[PDB]
């Protein structure tokens, strides 16, 4: 631990500071997560073996005094600054494309491997000047969870968080990360959040009035889940014309099926690289200001 000397401060995770550090021996810059029991580092060590391009590398993990040290490699960016700063502009979409196509092809890796994020959002999917874009924090919600509020004393984002875990599902599949990922797709599109929630029942609400209110019909088994509310508002579902204006039909269609209520309906990682909207896929490089 004292073989890092800190710079700055990269941000605050849901459990755990992140900081760029300096190596003192190899004289590399890594990023260092502070965060304990064994059955997590045992899982936390697991992820180690754990590689792909699209995976933010967990170089090293350190345990000291009951204090973790999280030690990954460096990125100089993440989606959620890079989009702030596309606000005006936006993504091209050959870079929404190839950020997404990339992002399937970590997700498919993991899932493969029955590795789920369980928690992605902007700021854990990270990008550097060569056009390549890592998930962050992949599987580290496995090892512990989530308090009530933050290590930072604040709240987490409920934005990407799917509906069999808002009503309760507590045995979900990796579906949950692939819907996370469409509502991130779709901020790229639009440059704006697809279900900004300030709570589980705006949350679900919010997805209810762009979906529709589920039931046994689209969701068989939905009015068994132990939130699911027989009183929930009945919603009509919009249209999706409406919803990722000006994505086109092979982009619709995709995120149709990154959206389905039934997880089990929902897309896999592995299928969503075979959908024709990857049929003219590139990879452009970003523009990021340093
Ligand atoms: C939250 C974050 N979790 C991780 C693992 C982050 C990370 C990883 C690699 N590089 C960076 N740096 C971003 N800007 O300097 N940040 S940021």
């Amino acid at each position: 631990m004292e073989n890092f000397q800190k710079v700055e401060k990269i941000g605050e995770g849901t459990y755990g500071v992140v900081y760029k550090a300096r190596n003192k021996l190899t004289g590399e810059v890594v990023a260092l997560k502070k965060i304990v029991p064994s059955t997590a580092i045992r899982e936390i060590s697991l992820l180690k073996e754990l590689n792909h391009p699209n995976i933010v590398k967990l170089l090293d993990v350190i345990h000291t005094e009951n204090k973790l040290y999280l030690v990954f490699e460096f990125l100089h960016q993440d989606l959620k600054k890079f989009m702030d700063a596309s606000a005006l502009t936006g993504i091209p979409l050959p870079l929404i494309k190839s950020y997404l196509f990339q992002l399937l092809q970590g997700l498919a890796f993991c899932h493969s491997h029955r590795v789920l994020h369980r928690d992605l959002k902007p700021q854990n999917l990270l990008i550097n000047t060569e056009g390549a874009i890592k998930l962050a924090d992949f599987g580290l919600a496995r090892a512990f969870g989530v308090p009530v509020r933050t290590y930072t004393h604040e709240v987490v984002t409920l934005w990407y968080r799917a509906p069999e875990i808002l009503l309760g599902c507590k045995y979900y599949s990796t579906a949950v990360d692939i819907w996370s990922l469409g509502c991130i797709f779709a901020e790229m599109v639009t440059r704006r959040a697809l279900f900004p929630g300030d709570s589980e029942i705006d949350q679900l609400f919010r997805i209810f009035r762009t979906l529709g209110t589920p039931d046994e019909v689209v969701w068989p088994g939905v009015t068994s889940m132990p939130d699911y509310k027989p009183s929930f508002p009945k919603w009509a579902r919009q249209d999706f014309s409406k919803v990722v204006p000006p994505l086109d039909e092979d982009g619709r269609s995709l995120l149709s099926q990154m959206l389905h209520y039934d997880p089990n309906k929902r897309i896999s990682a592995k299928a969503a690289l075979a959908h024709p909207f990857f049929q003219d896929v590139t990879k452009p490089v970003p523009h990021l200001r340093l």
